[PDB]
Formats: C-alpha cells, structure tokens, sequence
C-alpha cells in the first residue's frame, strides 16, 4: 500500500534574517550575485572581510566558544586514530586560522603538516603560534583557488570552513582534495551539521544538512569511509558530525 519509505528532492532551508527557499538552487540564484570576492556585495568576499576583523586567537576561531576545544580535539584524535591504514607522514590543515588544529592534533600525529588559510593575519598568527614545530607550507589561498600537487596528503583536515563553500566550489574542492591524497590518505572533514539548511547573513556562510553532504560528496565521486557524531557535545550546539572520506 502507501507506505513511508526507510532520491533527488529539493533542499529547502532560510537564512538568519528568516528569508525562507524552496531549494538550494533558489538560493544559490540569490545569494551568488556579481562579483562574488566583492567584500560589501560577495558570497566569498563578505564572508573574508568578516574574518578581517576576527581576532587570531583560539576564542575567535571558535566564536568565543574557548571550552569546547579540549573535547573537539579529543573526539578527532579518537576517530582519525581508528581510520584503518591511515598515513602518518603529510597532513593539510584547510581554513587552518591561527592553526589550532595543527598545533594540536596534527603536529602529533603527522611527520609534516601544511596549512591552508586565506585571512592574512590569521595565518601570520598561525607561523608565530606553530614556530619550531613540524610544519611545512604556509599557504594564503582560499580552498576555491587552491591548487594541490597529487598524491601528496595521509590527512586533509576540512573543519568549520566547508559552510563558506558554495555547493558548486564544494563539490570541486572535495573531489580536488581526492587526488591530493594518497593511498593511506583520507579527508577529515568535521562540520556542523542541520533535512533544511540555514545561511549564515553575518559571515556568509551556510549550514547544511547531513543529507545534503552526502549529495555533494557524491557528485564529488567521494565516499564515506567512516561517519561519527562529536560525543560529549553541548546539547544547544549546532551537532558536530565527523567523515572520513576517500
Ligand atoms: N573560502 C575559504 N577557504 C578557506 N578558508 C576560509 C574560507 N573562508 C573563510 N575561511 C577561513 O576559515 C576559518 C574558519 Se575558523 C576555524 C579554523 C580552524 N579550521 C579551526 O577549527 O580552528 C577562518 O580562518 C577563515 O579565514
């Protein structure tokens, strides 16, 4: 009979100003207006010039949220040690900010980490804040004008930067990332997480819902290898979901 199955349907979702859509493809029209590296008017370029301004300390990469650092590194620690034949020797910190994630995680598990980082003075903070440690490149890119060499990264760490992704750049980037990896290499990428999405009209960017990164790392030709939900996570957070991809 009729019956609720256990497809392609559109995502809806709003924005922080409550202007609701019908789709992601309604909203890209609206939002992915002229020059998109405008500072005033630009999808990308608003969301830089928001970061101008951030602070390049640990409480301005987390939004003031300092206390919830100690158990987000714990929880990646835990599940990239558990990915089976995982590298140990190049690493890639994507939206690295002022490089808290290589500082600690990465450079303890890693021969070798790179940093990607588009903010001027927050990669700056991140070469003062990582000096004498085992780190390589420090790259002033955004993810969306990236170039990387293939067959070069055991980890590509992708945390709290994907929501300043169009989906299109998203999907371009994933599958750009894969070919940077190596054999024994996957994507860590850790993100908040929504079946709607929510824009983000204060730093230009938007969060998305697990179903709609599935759609994307599918179009990527990227698979899920492992998934978890961050533990320990405090309830009126946005939920916090890890992917090992390949
Ligand atoms: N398009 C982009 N590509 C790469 N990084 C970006 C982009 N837009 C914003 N960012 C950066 O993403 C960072 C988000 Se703050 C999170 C920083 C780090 N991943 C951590 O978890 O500690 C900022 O440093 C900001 O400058």
């Amino acid at each position: 009979g009729p019956g609720s199955m256990p497809r392609n349907l559109p995502i809806s979702g709003r924005d922080t100003n409550g202007k609701t859509y019908r789709s992601t493809d309604e909203m890209w029209k609206a939002e992915l207006t002229g020059d998109l590296y405008d500072p005033e008017k630009g999808w990308y370029g608003k969301a830089l010039e928001y970061w101008r301004t951030v602070p390049a300390t640990v409480s301005g990469v987390l939004g003031g949220m300092d206390h919830v650092h100690d158990v987000d590194i714990e929880g990646s620690r835990n599940f990239i040690a558990s990915l089976p034949g995982h590298g140990t020797s190049r690493a890639l910190d994507c939206g690295a900010g002022i490089g808290r994630i290589t500082k600690n995680l990465l450079t303890k598990l890693y021969a070798t980490t790179d940093l990607l980082e588009p903010v001027k003075h927050m990669l700056e903070e991140a070469k003062r804040e990582l000096a004498g440690m085992p780190v390589g490149k420090f790259i002033l890119a955004s993810m969306e004008t990236a170039t990387l060499p293939p067959n070069t990264y055991d980890l590509i760490v992708i945390q709290w930067t994907a929501i300043y992704l169009t989906d299109a750049d998203f999907v371009k980037f994933f599958k750009h990332c894969q070919q940077a990896l190596t054999p024994n290499g996957y994507i860590f990428f850790k993100e908040n997480c929504s079946d709607r999405f929510l824009v983000d009209k204060e730093d230009s960017s938007l969060t998305r819902s697990d179903i709609h990164y599935k759609r994307l790392f599918n179009e990527s030709g990227v698979r899920v290898v492992k998934e978890a939900f961050q533990e320990e996570w405090p309830t009126d957070l946005f939920p916090l979901k890890m992917y090992a991809l390949k």
